[PDB]
């Protein structure tokens, strides 16, 4: 459906910008995360505050109430070596909703049209 | 009256498609949740395929019907039982009891995609769905 | 995979901005439109809400069409095809008439818009051309 | 807030019903997490699930948004062991009309427990 196609996008979006390393992204990435999370969650991600860490998103799987589980790989390479590096696999327990978009800052509402919010968030290893 | 029958009629076709487990109506059993179902209700639904690879065509899972009472103001309930064999063997298998409580109603069924809209013209369309086990 | 989920995505945005007439989303549905087309396709949909004829003097908000997205099938080759059904009433049920928008879409390097289009529009979707016709069904 | 005592006392209440483990109400106990739990929840429960333990809380502190933070102990049975733990908890209230009737009896309320962790303090 439509609304998973949404949640989907949402989520696949959020783990990207959370879980990606990129100096030169960083403070653009740390930014995104708060304005697609939750005031408490968003509080909680900034309490957690060269290589190269990308994201490959494998699969996402909302319950269509609110959960989404994100099967996800990071790949962190040491930028000065050949290859792409080292890359483990994770799993990505969401939780998330919809608020009203007229209900954040206005930068917050172009790049999170929707509104969506992450109110909780965990990675284990897959 | 007729508003009784049709919603008795949904709500056991409701638990049938949901609760049922058998390789070779799955395709069908699958189709017809997402159509009587809200986007929450079917994705809820289709999340636990995304169940299948476990079971396969090894285990049937069939629904019985005991009871459906409407219970006013789009709320129904569901007695119902299911039995799941394993696919090898006679006998009865394993049965336990269950309530489905389910919220309902009919939307414009012209927003409904054509098979859609064929299977269900009434618009029967679930926004919540629950089972509890029997007690008293 | 994840390129199905963004496109997915992108093409039903697309179609929900492009097709909704709701004065209270208008300036943001007209907005996105542009945000998301190519210079002639965003002029091809501009140009109906101006001159005299602008579609928002001739309606106001009076009525409101929205849009309910049935099917996403990205073809290949950047096109894609969304069934979709647009619901009009004046302000029971109105009327309701379904649709299929087939939609050549790119992706373009994200620093060409303004700073707003590129908080929105991150990864540079850009629609080159988009045709409604009336669903038909399949033969 | 009377919200928050509300939202106290069915935290509490399932991290009793969740964690204790005692044989002659461990089928009441079971019963209960199920009707205090999203179907989904239940769902996930059920499937995890497979001496005596007993619950201490010492702490509940919902952020008023639907997570809540439950410390507290298990004692398994002189005095036996004791450890102590963090249940990281999300949940809703739901109309209790869609629950069964002996549903609603034990969760006259419509408390549902949408996510459940816990951890090691
Ligand atoms: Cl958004
Ligand atoms: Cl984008």
């Amino acid at each position: 459906s439509y609304d998973t196609v949404r949640d989907k996008y949402w989520l696949s979006q959020y783990v990207i910008a959370r879980e990606t390393y990129d100096w030169y992204t960083l403070q653009k990435d740390y930014e995104t995360v708060g304005m697609l999370s939750s005031p408490s969650e968003g509080q909680s991600y900034a309490s957690q505050f060269n290589v190269r860490t990308s994201v490959t998103i494998v699969s996402i799987v909302p319950n269509g109430k609110g959960i989404g589980t994100v099967r996800f790989a990071k790949t962190t390479k040491r930028t000065n070596e050949t290859g792409d590096g080292e890359t483990t696999h994770w799993i990505a327990t969401i939780g998330y909703q919809y608020v009203n978009p007229s209900l954040m800052s206005e930068s917050a509402r172009l790049t999170n049209p929707l509104g969506f919010n992450v109110t909780s968030y965990r990675v284990d290893p897959e």
